[PDB]
């Protein structure tokens, strides 16, 4: 009941060799070439440690996957393998596992990150333009290769501000895009979930990541994290409606023939479109420009087919200072 505007054809054109991650044979590395040092992060499905690849004595990242459906492990590995050498995608170094328990780990390149709540407010307007544009290179790449990231949130973007370098990480929710496939809507982080997830519209595509990038981008330029701050997946849709308005929400549901949950209507009610200008203040004015708002406004749409493609987004006037500086 939806197909993507772009890249709908990719997985058909690349082999079954490219998306059939169920039939992947995993060449496990050697567990004991890696020694864990320092625990640096935590997810619901993973341990992340700073570690050493002992033979090279190299700092790397080991991510210990909570034993979970083997199918899912097979998917993340094949995706990482596929995307290899792509711009600003985290480098996959190894896959290992325990001899006895068979608990797998992914070994990835280390990135000297700064936590975003500290790093983002140190940003200039050029900085935001530059790093979003480098994030747009990763989304455009992986989308061009039939893959939706599906967890694009600042926690999964690692920025080394001294090297001026960027990596997208946590491809644990990523999928291959197949035209017409119904996908699980329980993806993303509540704050970065697109409306299509919140109304249980299952036939979504790469445009999910663009909404997500929009929320992240609104955090940065408006200095509100999160920009939409829902207490649960129901309230999340309400916080979105208080900004984009409900008039546009009902034309969107009507256009895609979504019927809402019955008790959604005790809580939603009627909201006029709050304009983007009403979010400007003295403390966030540094990031604000007529180009930024226009760009943000073409990511944050109810209808996933009115959103920019990562490629169209790269052409936007907002990124002209970074394109120019490139040369
Ligand atoms: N390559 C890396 N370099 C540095 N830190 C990293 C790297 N990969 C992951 N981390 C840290 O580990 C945290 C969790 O890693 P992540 O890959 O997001 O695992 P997860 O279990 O999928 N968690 P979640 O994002 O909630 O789904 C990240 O937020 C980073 O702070």
């Amino acid at each position: 009941r939806s197909v993507a505007r772009v890249y709908a054809n990719v997985n058909e054109k690349l082999g079954r060799s490219w998306w059939d991650y169920d039939n992947l044979v995993v060449q496990w590395g050697v567990q004991d070439n890696y020694e864990i040092v320092r625990k640096v992060g935590r997810g619901k499905y993973s341990e992340v440690f700073e570690s050493i690849h002992l033979p090279t004595d190299s700092k790397c990242i080991v991510k210990v996957l909570k034993p979970v459906k083997k199918k899912k492990i097979k998917r993340e590995i094949k995706i990482l393998q596929n995307l290899a050498g792509g711009p600003n995608v985290v480098g996959l170094l190894d896959v290992v596992r325990d001899s006895q328990s068979k608990t797998p780990s992914i070994v990835t390149e280390y990135v000297n990150n700064t936590e975003f709540k500290t790093l983002y407010p140190k940003f200039s307007d050029f900085d935001v333009r530059y790093y979003i544009f480098e994030l747009l290179k990763a989304l455009d790449f992986c989308h061009s290769k039939g893959i939706m990231h599906r967890d694009v949130k600042p926690h999964n973007v690692m920025i080394d501000h001294e090297k001026r370098t960027l990596r997208l990480i946590d491809w644990g929710l990523a999928e291959f895009y197949h035209p017409g496939t119904e996908y699980n809507v329980r993806v993303a982080s509540r704050y970065f979930k697109g409306p299509e997830l919140l109304v249980d519209f299952q036939e979504y595509d790469y445009s999910l990541d663009m909404w997500s990038l929009g929320c992240m981008f609104a955090s940065m330029i408006f200095r509100k994290e999160p920009f939409f701050h829902g207490h649960d997946n129901a309230d999340q849709l309400v916080k979105i409606a208080k900004v984009l308005g409900t008039d546009e929400l009902y034309t969107y549901l009507e256009r895609y023939d979504i019927d809402l949950d019955a008790q959604f209507d005790d809580i939603l009610g009627r909201y006029p479109r709050k304009p983007w200008s009403r979010f400007v203040s003295s403390e966030n004015q540094r990031y604000i420009s007529s180009e930024a708002i226009d760009f943000l406004d073409k990511l944050l749409r109810y209808d996933h087919q009115e959103r920019l493609t990562a490629e169209e987004a790269k052409e936007h006037p907002y990124f002209e200072p970074v394109r120019q500086a490139a040369a």
